[PDB]
């Protein structure tokens, strides 16, 4: 094929959309709608406009190049026609970037001072609560900046294939929600936040708990407690200009030393003890013949995914609480114990790549003698968004160390934040405590990596077992739906909503989708977990001295008794 772009000539064999040949070739082309290789079928945004001679404006992003076309991206037409639909935009956009959460990386504002384009009338709504929605204990919808560019759609529908965020006809006008316009907690929803991080704009979020960490963290008698999940380390940098892929945990301690937080300690740590129960449990299982298979708990967007589309796998699910929670329930039990604390005064707080963890955080259950296991749950964008206020110099801060107590961790429970870190590390402990002893070889990378479903046939003491991977909930979707499930006996099976795992999570920061073509994110953000876990002198997480005194002083043996009264939460499906 012969292709002419803007004058210049090229040869090519490929076939794809004017907008990738342009775009492998250094040729601008905007777009907005565009993302996950999908546009706003209904709706296009037009902002991909590009003029082909003999056939007119097409949209680039959805046209394929054929031999003999001659292409201006640039021509008068196009670029009055782009800034007439960004026009169009701005018609229906509360355009005050000021306070606005999306300030400092908007597409939007990007393609507005790009093209010079001004609304027709600006869109100044003077009661914005019919536009507002925040009945969510994970997402909240602000409508005066929604562009309809169906990308939270199409996203939910790719990563979740639940389609719980659709296109709705409110008052006669479309708008995006949940079924019915419900409260996404009372849908099928998973609360995943994928629909966020593909949103262009400050459209939707996620809900805020950054109020309660603040009156926590000023009230006096509060005694308040921090701790990040896995990927916050391997992320929150990007939110600095510090690049990607770049180990910032120190720096992170430092901040929330800064912050004002009494508290330093780690989710990794509540991750080795997860590791601790569900390995016991496993181990339980096998020598028991059963039952099987056990599937990890540990995500909450998974749990709400089993809740409501397989509620029979609801008594297959691990008792363990997750990381999150059973950190929390030690927070607000153990902790005291090696404290002097008021269990009462004790505010815990997780860091988090999530949105769903809110909605954990806040099951009525989750708690013991009217003591929350976690008070607030806030996410990487919160946590910038809080540093920056604080004119904090996150990029410039010394690193500082996590207090030991319930702050130490192994890479086993570092690699957590990954597809199938929970796997690696789960059989890591469960191969030693099976068979009495200390083994060498720890590393399962049959289970690492982005394919959707990934299995293992792993040897255990005796006896041979198969492990699963589902990495993203359409995929577990597909594994269901399939009957992958019944082609062989599955053992242990984990399960992640979000694709890449929690690095990929919906409480994650931003990424221009030009970054996204530059940057595979999901393996960038889980090299410095890996990485974590090689450098690292304990590599399981029953070699977490800090943990292992816990449980030797406080909760005693784990997978019964004490440990499985406190540590443990289990679903039930209703009658
Ligand atoms: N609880 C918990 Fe987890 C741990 O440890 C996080 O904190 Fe994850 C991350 N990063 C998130 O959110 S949840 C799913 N299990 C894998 S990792
Ligand atoms: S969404 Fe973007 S363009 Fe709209 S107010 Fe916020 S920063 Fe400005
Ligand atoms: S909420 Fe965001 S992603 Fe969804 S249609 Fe509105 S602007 Fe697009
Ligand atoms: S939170 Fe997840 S499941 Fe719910 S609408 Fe958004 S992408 Fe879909
Ligand atoms: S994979 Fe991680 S970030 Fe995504 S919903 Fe599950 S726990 Fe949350
Ligand atoms: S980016 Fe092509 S129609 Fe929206
Ligand atoms: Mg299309
Ligand atoms: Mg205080």
């Amino acid at each position: 094929k012969t292709i002419i772009i803007n004058g210049v000539q090229f040869n090519t064999d490929e076939d794809t959309t004017i907008l990738k040949f342009a775009r492998d070739n250094n040729i601008d082309i905007s777009a907005l709608c565009f993302l996950n290789n999908c546009n706003n079928d209904i709706n296009k945004c037009e902002i991909c406009t590009v003029e082909v001679e003999g056939t007119g404006l097409v949209t680039a992003c959805d046209t394929l190049i054929e031999d003999g076309m001659i292409i201006n991206t640039n021509s008068d037409a196009v670029n009055e026609k782009i800034k007439s639909r960004i026009s169009q935009l701005l018609d229906i956009h509360e355009f005050k970037c000021g306070p606005c959460n999306r300030r400092e990386n908007c597409e939007f504002l990007k393609l507005v001072i790009k093209y010079k384009a001004r609304a027709s009338k600006p869109f100044l709504p003077k009661d914005k609560t019919e536009y507002v929605d925040e009945r969510s204990k994970s997402l909240t919808v602000d409508r005066t900046k929604c562009l309809l560019c169906g990308r939270c759609v199409n996203a939910c529908g790719k990563n979740t294939e639940t389609y719980a965020m659709k296109f709705l006809n409110k008052n006669g006008k479309t708008i995006i929600g949940a079924e019915d316009e419900k409260c996404f907690d009372d849908t099928n929803c998973l609360l995943c936040g994928q629909c966020i991080i593909a949103c262009p704009v400050a459209a939707l979020s996620e809900k805020s708990h950054m109020d309660r960490v603040k009156n926590a963290l000023n009230a006096p008698e509060k005694h308040v407690i921090v701790a990040m999940a896995p990927s916050v380390r391997a992320s929150i940098g990007e939110l600095f200009n510090m690049g990607f892929g770049v180990d910032v945990t120190g720096k992170i301690y430092t901040a929330l030393r800064q912050l004002g937080f009494d508290k330093i300690f780690d989710i990794n740590f509540g991750a080795d003890m997860t590791i601790m129960e569900e390995a016991t449990a496993l181990v339980q299982r096998i020598e028991n013949n059963g039952p099987f298979p056990m599937f990890t708990s540990c995500c909450p967007g998974w749990v709400r995914q089993a809740e409501n589309y397989y509620p029979e796998l609801l008594n297959n699910l691990s008792s363990a609480k997750s990381p999150q929670q059973i950190f929390g329930t030690a927070s607000k039990t153990y902790y005291p114990s090696i404290s002097g604390l008021d269990p009462k005064n004790v505010f815990t707080v997780t860091v988090m790549p999530c949105t769903s963890k809110k909605f954990e955080a806040d099951r009525p259950q989750m708690e013991k003698d009217g003591l929350r296991d976690i008070d607030a749950v806030i996410t990487t964008r919160e946590l910038a968004k809080m540093i920056k206020d604080a004119k904090i110099p996150f990029a410039k801060l010394e690193d500082s160390e996590a207090d030991p107590a319930m702050g130490e961790y192994s890479g086993a429970g570092a690699i957590f934040g990954a597809t199938g870190g929970v796997m690696e590390a789960a059989l890591r402990s469960a191969k030693d405590f099976a068979e009495n002893a200390e083994l060498e070889d720890i590393e399962y990378k049959q289970v690492r990596g982005l394919n959707g479903i990934k299995e293992a046939e792993v040897e255990i003491n005796n006896n041979k077992y198969n492990v699963a991977v589902i990495n993203g909930a359409s995929n577990l979707f597909k594994f269901m739906k399939s009957g992958m499930i019944n082609e062989k006996q599955y053992h242990f099976i984990e399960v992640m909503a979000c694709h890449g795992g929690c690095v990929n999570g919906g409480g994650q920061p931003h990424v221009n989708p030009k970054d996204l073509e530059k940057v595979d994110i999901k393996k960038v953000r889980a090299s410095v977990l890996y990485n974590q876990d090689e450098h690292l002198s304990k590599r399981k997480s029953h070699e977490n001295t800090a943990l292992v005194k816990m449980y030797q002083n406080y909760f005693g043996k784990p997978g019964e008794g004490r440990a499985h009264e406190i540590l443990h939460f289990k679903y039930k499906k209703s009658a």
